[PDB]
């Protein structure tokens, strides 16, 4: 069976000044509501959600970080008009707080029903998202790194060394996720996104295929970045057939944590890009042959109300079983995305056989 975990207590975070600030309140309720109208919730076993810890919480960050983020919770307005602008893209709600402790806990819950065989898979319909987020500062509508957080809570409850892969297909660079497991050989991040020789947001060359993990960590770290074109299905079915999969596939992960924002979708008023609910589906599927079907496929950005929903439905259904819808004919790739996949494949040929 396939897992779900959404909580409406996830909308009560939102941003009081500007309403129509794109990460939504409804993002949530949205794709949900999109997966009762599909008939897909039904098909899914309920998981709750749950508050994350504060010990928890430190598994990936400071006490520092902690504090400040717990102390908004009794903030008054001008005081969190403050300590959001302090941060990179930030706005705080006396609410913020617990839905940041409620989007990881929902994680926590899901990768524990996956891991104790309760379910196959799963998928977190969680906000605010996460993979911004650093051991010691907020960032990118993140507060606590969700996935980051999920991963070390699966080797909590398994064995330390417990192999996770962490795809991120988020338009944007996961620029926390990769700093919090730069040195770590146990948890491979490969990462997907726009870059645009570092103008993309989050704007740091951390982001570019040359990263690839420092001591025990080098070559556990993949990142992808788009320049140029306006990259689709066949730009990213291309990157999962030369460097996802083999990567993975030799990595050989015992847990499949997907940072699946859906603003790389055609639609989205901020990523540019036109990957399909079709082509969303597809790399679902491929992500399902790895880790014995152990997938949690975790919201992160994504800001087309319509887009998002019926993207990550099409996840969802992939991880019920359902044959993948058929993509569109797929064009030859846009000629920078070819020099960025052969750019990934010689920084990682020296760390991974596969990919030689
Ligand atoms: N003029 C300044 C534009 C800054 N734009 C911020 C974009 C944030 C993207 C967040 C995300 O989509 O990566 C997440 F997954 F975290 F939600
Ligand atoms: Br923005
Ligand atoms: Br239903
Ligand atoms: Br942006
Ligand atoms: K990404
Ligand atoms: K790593
Ligand atoms: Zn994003």
């Amino acid at each position: 069976i396939t897992g779900l975990v959404y909580d409406q207590r996830m909308m009560l975070h939102h941003n009081m000044w500007d309403s129509h600030h794109p990460e939504l309140p409804q993002r949530i309720s949205r794709i949900f509501s999109r997966h009762e109208e599909l008939r897909l919730l039904s098909r899914c076993h309920r998981i709750p959600a749950r508050l994350a810890t504060e010990e928890e919480l430190a598994l990936c960050h400071s006490s520092k970080h902690i504090s400040i983020i717990k102390s908004s919770e009794h903030m008054k307005p001008r005081d969190l008009n403050r300590l959001g602008d302090e941060y990179n893209s930030i706005f705080i709600s006396n609410e913020s707080y617990t839905c940041a402790l409620l989007a990881a806990g929902s994680c926590f819950n899901s990768a524990q029903a996956i891991l104790t065989g309760q379910v196959r898979n799963a998928v977190a319909i969680v906000r605010p998202p996460g993979h911004h987020a650093e051991k010691d500062t907020a960032c990118g509508f993140c507060f606590f790194n969700t996935a980051a957080l999920t991963a070390r809570y699966a080797q909590s409850i398994t064995r330390e060394s417990l192999r996770v892969l962490i795809v991120d297909w988020d338009v944007h660079h996961g620029n926390g996720t990769q700093h919090i497991f730069e040195e770590d050989d146990s948890v491979l991040y490969i990462s997907l996104h726009r870059y645009e020789d570092g103008a993309f947001f989050p704007n740091s060359e951390d982001a570019n295929y040359d990263k690839v993990g420092l001591g025990k960590g080098r070559g556990y770290n993949v990142n992808i970045p788009w320049n140029g074109g306006k990259m689709g299905d066949p730009e990213y079915m291309a990157a999962f057939h030369h460097l996802v999969m083999p990567i993975a596939r030799e990595f050989a992960p015992e847990l499949v944590l997907v940072s699946a924002g859906f603003d790389a979708a055609r639609g989205d008023p901020l990523g540019g890009f036109q990957v399909t609910p079709e082509g969303y589906a597809h790399l679902t599927h491929q992500l399902m042959s790895l880790a014995a079907g152990r997938v949690l496929i975790i919201l992160e950005g994504g800001y087309n109300l319509t887009s998002i929903s019926e993207s990550m439905s099409m996840c969802t259904s992939m991880l019920l079983g359902d044959s993948p819808p058929s993509l569109d004919h797929l064009t030859p790739l846009k000629t920078s995305a070819t020099v960025s996949i052969n750019n990934v494949l010689r920084a990682h040929a020296p760390f991974w056989s596969s990919l030689r």
